[PDB]
DNA sequence: CGGCATACG
DNA sequence: CGTAT
DNA sequence: GCCG
């Protein structure tokens, strides 16, 4: 089992599903407090276990593998001997636990801003919808709309936006082409939003084409919420039988010669493009992001034309999107 | 021990 | 500060 | 929390 969770497929379903999930409520706990680090590790160790090519019945199986080590091993155990494990059952009963989560879940709120509210005493949507003066605009936004945000995005959904989407670019930009990406990319069958790269074949024709999409979108009344750029974060009206429903959608330009760099990124996960960009780094002196891959050594850029290029750039065996699932 | 991904709005 | 993979 |  190596190391880095790019240098192994991970799908979508997988043989340990209850112990990935019990290491994951750790990690985003961690993250409630601000231990990046400990967060990280218990990813990690979640993202082996959906590695592994069967279920882990016996904690002899977790000898050698990495990312476990006496606390996350001691889970799994508990898990393996009882079916539940004491700190993780814990955490998923606390007010803080899962008043951050209530909190951090709203499109607006990170964790610094939850954490405030909570030791400002507030435990419910309704304490902040009590407070509107607090609240930014992007925040009343993810309020209002929390309900439907929390309802899962279905396949059928991503299929009508993608149209919609579609018709947009080809007014504002002829030739200009729409990818989905993100989890669905990755053969997810529901979603919290939904994720587009856009592109066009000739290099610098996409300069100032969100500003058009989104122009164009709000003019058809699809556009809940926007924030007025390469990256638009919106809510969208999706339409649905005899009503609508509130739906987050991604928007993200890229020109063509960073195509396949931002389609990398934007596929995810989240945990697999952290690990590829350590994994450049750390292993092969590289550097990685959305736009490219620069060598700092000669000081020149990777000319990739797909992903395949990429993956063979940083010596690793091509993954398809459907093994990112880190 | 230091390090833990990297960007844009 | 928020957002994203 | 774990690795190198
Ligand atoms: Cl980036
Ligand atoms: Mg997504
Ligand atoms: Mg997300
Ligand atoms: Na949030
Ligand atoms: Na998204």
């Amino acid at each position: 089992m190596p190391a880095y969770a790019c240098q192994r497929p991970t799908p979508l379903t997988h043989h340990n599903t209850g112990l990935s999930e019990a290491l994951e409520i750790l990690a985003e706990a961690a993250g409630f407090e601000g231990s990046e680090g400990r967060l990280l590790t218990f990813c990690r160790a979640a993202s082996v276990l959906k590695a592994l090519p069967s279920p882990v019945t016996t904690l002899s199986q977790l000898q050698g593998l990495p990312h476990f080590g006496e606390h996350s091993s001691r889970v799994v155990q508990e898990l393996l001997e009882h079916g539940v494990c004491e700190e993780v059952e814990r955490v998923r009963r606390s007010e803080r636990y899962q008043t951050m989560k209530l909190f951090t879940q709203i499109f607006g709120v990170g964790v610094k801003t939850a954490d405030r509210w909570y030791r400002e005493g507030l435990r419910t949507l309704d304490d902040l919808r009590e407070q509107p003066q607090k609240l930014t605009q992007q925040q009343k936004a993810g309020l209002q709309h929390h309900q439907d945000l929390s309802t899962p995005v279905l396949r059928s959904d991503v299929d009508a936006l993608q149209q919609v989407v579609e018709e947009a670019v080809g007014q504002a930009l002829p030739g200009a082409t729409v990818t989905l990406t993100g989890g669905f990319r990755r053969g997810k069958l529901q979603g919290h939003d939904v994720d587009f790269l856009i592109t066009h074949p000739k290099e610098g024709q996409e300069a100032g084409l969100l500003p058009r999409v989104m122009c164009r979108l709000q003019d058809q009344g699809l556009i809940l919420y926007h924030q007025h750029f390469e990256r638009s974060f919106c809510i969208f009206r999706l339409p649905q039988p005899g009503s609508w429903k509130a739906v987050r959608v991604d928007l993200v330009v890229a020109p063509v010669s960073q195509f396949p760099f931002a389609l990398l990124s934007w596929t995810g996960s989240k945990l697999f493009q952290r690990e590829l960009r350590r994994f450049s780094r750390k292993e092969k002196g590289l550097w990685l992001n959305s736009h490219g891959l620069f060598d700092p050594e000669q000081k020149t850029f990777f000319q990739a034309a797909s992903e395949e290029d990429i993956f063979r750039h940083l010596g690793l065996e091509y993954l398809p999107p459907e093994q990112r699932n880190a």
